[PDB]
């Protein structure tokens, strides 16, 4: 209602909502849902994925348009569109959304995508696309990669400190500042 969003972004990141807030008075807002595993390996966290990738995507389609077919299944929070590649990445702001998207998502094969697993969050040689998870050890999370886990509005820790054995959903790709 009040304002436009952007259309194709760039500024900030490819969101389709700008900063906003994951605050009560949002109807974008979301929990922090946080698990402990010991089963786990030694320094790492575990990263559900809110992200869907896109196959067969037809290039008259954007990413407003992945907002308007997913719209009944879930709210879109980010998507990054590749013509070139016939494909799409699309963020929704839940794993249960990203999971109600998936069951129900072209179940009669009549839609041109194809929604499987893609990756917000995720190291691509610890990664489960299959399952739509990622486990990553805490030497490769860089110091952006670790502030994300912790302070991004959307998944994470909900500014936990990352302890051996943490579960979450993926943490927003924000970054702010320079470097």
């Amino acid at each position: 209602s009040i304002g436009a969003p952007n259309t194709t972004f760039g500024t900030n990141n490819h969101h389709l909502y700008p900063d906003e807030l994951n605050v009560s008075n949002n109807p974008h807002y979301r929990p922090k849902p946080v698990s402990y595993d010991s089963t786990l390996p030694p320094d790492h966290i575990k990263v559900y994925s809110r992200t869907l990738f896109i196959g067969g995507v037809p290039l008259n389609m954007k990413e407003w348009d992945l907002a308007n077919v997913l719209k009944p299944f879930a709210e879109v929070q980010s998507v990054i569109l590749n013509n070139s590649r016939k494909h799409a990445f699309v963020k929704v702001y839940s794993r249960h959304e990203a999971e109600n998207v998936l069951q129900n998502f072209n179940k009669d094969g009549a839609l041109p995508l194809r929604t499987r697993w893609g990756v917000g969050f995720g190291p691509r040689d610890c990664c489960d696309y299959q399952h739509g998870y990622s486990i990553i050890p805490m030497h490769r999370l860089t110091d952006a990669d670790k502030k994300w886990s912790v302070s991004a509005q959307w998944g994470g820790t909900s500014g936990q400190p990352l302890v051996t054995g943490i579960v979450f959903e993926e943490p927003d790709i924000i970054v702010g500042e320079g470097v």
